């Protein structure tokens, strides 16, 4: 039998958890006592800042990590960090299918990582211990963000302070107040209880998380090619139905938000929105 360790880093219930509980499912049903999928939820093997060369390494077979994760593999996938570069989640999806979209999908094969799919979380909201009407209020916080540069710049083109942190820390960052605001989809947010220490959070949409499901080449190409090509089919069926969903667990982490009664929600106003994309669009220069 072999064996597909699946390690992420978020709850059980969001679109990547329930997309890594469908992979084994569908493995195990179509392929029994010939492939055995073993997921990992919420960093119990492996968190952000080691399971890229736990994969490597052959200690992990299947990742799903965000696209904003992959700088130190290629700077080719910066292109979905870019803030409000894609309007909504259709948008990122037309992107991806597309054949540029494609091929990004073996921008590490020299690296060793193979890119099987795409899934989607959803949209970007922010967060904060105080409101985010206008992107003046952004001023001078400390905002953690994923591991990378273009983030990074998000921030500090808002002058604004950012920490990379692994998201298995976002919580107690927020508590102990080494930051004081973050960005993230609802399904996050609501999954690992950070509305308890963000009172404010705007639906900015302003940029999106969504992850590229990857194995080890070496482990995926020594497979017995049927069980490569069946694994393959099985993986789009997922993907599917992970994309069918994510808008309705984002909009229904949410909800769950508003019934937590310790946060708000700010819409933004039509100025408020061309104010945000005024601040934030200047960091596409430093990513051509």
């Amino acid at each position: 039998p072999i064996v597909i360790k699946f390690s992420h880093v978020v709850a059980e219930n969001t679109p990547k958890g329930q997309g890594a509980l469908l992979f084994k499912k569908l493995v195990e049903q179509r392929l029994g006592g010939r492939v055995e999928v073993d997921v990992y939820p919420n960093s119990s093997l492996f968190g952000d800042g080691k399971e890229m060369e736990a994969l490597l390494l052959g200690d992990v077979q299947m990742l799903a990590p965000s696209l904003a994760k992959f700088e130190q593999y290629t700077r080719k996938v910066q292109i979905f960090d870019l803030p409000f570069l894609f309007d909504d989640i259709q948008a990122v999806d037309r992107f991806q299918r597309s054949p540029q979209g494609r091929a990004l999908l073996t921008s590490m094969q020299g690296k060793g990582i193979l890119g099987l799919a795409y899934w989607h979380n959803g949209m970007k909201q922010l967060s904060a211990n105080r409101p985010l009407l206008e992107p003046e209020d952004a001023r001078g916080l400390k905002f953690r963000v994923q591991a990378s540069d273009v983030l990074n710049e998000q921030f500090r083109q808002l002058r604004a302070i950012s920490r990379k942190m692994s998201f298995a820390e976002v919580y107690q960052g927020l508590q102990t107040g080494v930051v004081n605001g973050t960005e993230n989809t609802w399904s996050n947010y609501e999954s690992q209880k950070v509305n308890e220490v963000q009172k404010y959070f705007t639906e900015s949409n302003h940029g999106l998380v969504d992850y590229m499901v990857i194995t080890n080449a070496k482990f995926w190409n020594g497979l017995p090619a049927d069980i490569r090509e069946e694994l393959q089919r099985i993986m789009d069926e997922v993907t599917v139905q992970v994309n069918l969903e994510a808008e309705r667990l984002n909009r229904d982490a949410r909800q769950r938000i508003l019934a937590s009664g310790a946060s708000e929600i700010h819409t933004l106003s039509p100025q408020q929105r061309a104010d945000w994309r005024q601040a934030m669009q200047p960091v596409w220069q430093k990513f051509r």
